[PDB]
């Protein structure tokens, strides 16, 4: 759709090397089961403290929407950000305050006493609230993509607060009719928004590709995919469970995979993954399913490369998974050296730091694990490091290409949402 579009000047699908996810606690806490969270109170209070984080006395912390606004400002002009701020300072802030008021009534008078104000919350604040962050899906959907995280956050608020009325139906004193109206509102919102996000993601898959070149097609397409996963499908997975179970108190173990930008020199092998479908991305980048969860790396082995201009670089890597598979990243070369191995022993990879330098080398990769340990491959030949990290997510896969050489020339990682069932609360 070629027309007047004042937003396309800042179009970029690149995923930041260090990317944020202000919804990570929402995701992890709701997906654990709100009743399973140690030390937590009633669901409407737990959820309020997630959307509007606060610590008693002092720090005023940005709420989830505001944190997302800070990220989105790189994608859109000041006028879009002003419009966003307008909605946050009005519609969202008033909803914050209404919920706080309900929680006070719950605490001081009980759930039945709060019924009217809860019904008011749903009918005057929540229903329709998602429309503030939707656009027309007309083939010029960049702005819709950019504000997706705001939409997702909002739908997460609506669906969870609506569902609370189901869990607490007896406490509030709802009738079967009241119940059926809330259930219908969840159903309808879920069905509408899941379709919307699915279509948006498909448009973005194609638009990112259309505007890319060989040097950046991995970063563009995998970036589009990752943004839609983190700020769209990861929310949808939770909303779907709530729709299916007709309660807010649910258990969800996320198997969705997102992707870092690549480091290093352009790779045909990386591009082949980007230009194929997400369904067919294999190990080592994307972990297989292993029953109801993803296949875990249990061991990393590495070799440094042949010395190049006084420094050994990253030679190759080898992953071992819990299902027993052993996967090579790069093949062996005659002057590989400095063999190392590390057992994860139940820890996860929190982030990596990567240094690239000539000649078409990944100089050094540092893995940082959850149990404080580190694993260092290669050597710094005198360049800065780039961190690959996604807030609230751990590294579940990775990819290397030696590009016909004796050392790794391109490297990237993949992410998955933190799992308290696997790693603790």
């Amino acid at each position: 759709l070629t027309e007047f579009n004042p937003n396309n000047a800042r179009k970029s699908y690149l995923f930041d090397n260090y990317e944020v996810d202000p919804n990570y606690a929402f995701k992890a806490m709701v997906s654990f089961g709100l009743s399973n969270i140690p030390y937590a109170g009633g669901f409407l209070s737990t959820l309020w403290n997630i959307f509007w984080p606060n610590t008693p006395n002092e720090p005023d912390i940005e709420n989830i929407w505001e944190q997302l606004r800070d990220r989105i400002q790189d994608l859109v002009d000041e006028s879009i950000i002003d419009a966003i701020n307008g909605i946050l300072d009005s519609k969202i802030k008033e909803t914050r305050d209404k919920i706080q008021d309900i929680n006070e009534t719950i605490e001081n008078f009980g759930y039945a006493a709060a019924k009217d104000d809860y019904i008011g919350l749903v009918t005057h604040y929540l229903i329709g609230l998602e429309e503030n962050f939707k656009r027309e899906l007309d083939g010029d959907e960049w702005l819709g993509y950019a504000i997706l995280p705001l939409l997702a956050t909002t739908v997460s608020l609506q669906i969870t607060y609506m569902a609370c009325g189901l869990d607490y139906k007896d406490e509030f004193g709802f009738t079967d009719s009241d119940v059926h109206k809330l259930t219908r509102n969840i159903d309808k919102l879920y069905d509408d928004v899941s379709s919307y996000i699915t279509e948006l993601a498909a448009w973005a898959d194609n638009d990112s590709y259309n505007n890319a070149n060989q040097d950046n097609v991995y970063d563009e397409v995998m970036g589009a995919r990752s943004w839609c996963t983190v700020h769209g499908f990861e929310h949808m997975l939770i909303w779907q469970k709530i729709k299916e179970l007709k309660k807010v108190d649910v258990f969800v173990h996320s198997n969705l995979i997102s992707y870092s930008p690549a480091v290093g020199f352009p790779s045909g092998n990386f591009n082949y993954i980007a230009t194929g479908t997400e369904d067919e991305i294999p190990q080592p980048l994307k972990p297989n399913m292993f029953g109801e969860r993803r296949n875990r790396i249990v061991k990393i082995e590495s070799w440094n490369s042949i010395e190049i201009h006084y420094y050994n670089r990253v030679g190759r890597l080898k992953l071992t998974y819990e299902n027993g598979e052993v996967v090579e990243l790069g093949k062996a070369h005659k002057y590989d050296e400095h063999y190392q191995s590390i057992e994860l022993n139940g820890a996860y990879i929190k982030y990596v730091d990567v240094i690239a330098n000539g000649p078409e080398a990944i100089d050094r990769i540092v893995f940082h694990f959850s149990d404080d340990r580190t694993f260092v491959v290669g050597e710094n030949s005198g360049k800065p490091s780039v961190r690959l990290q996604l807030e609230g997510h751990f590294i579940c896969g990775m990819l290397a290409d030696q590009e016909g050489s004796d050392k790794v020339a391109a490297f990237s990682v993949a992410y998955e949402l933190f799992h308290p069932d696997e790693f603790g609360t």
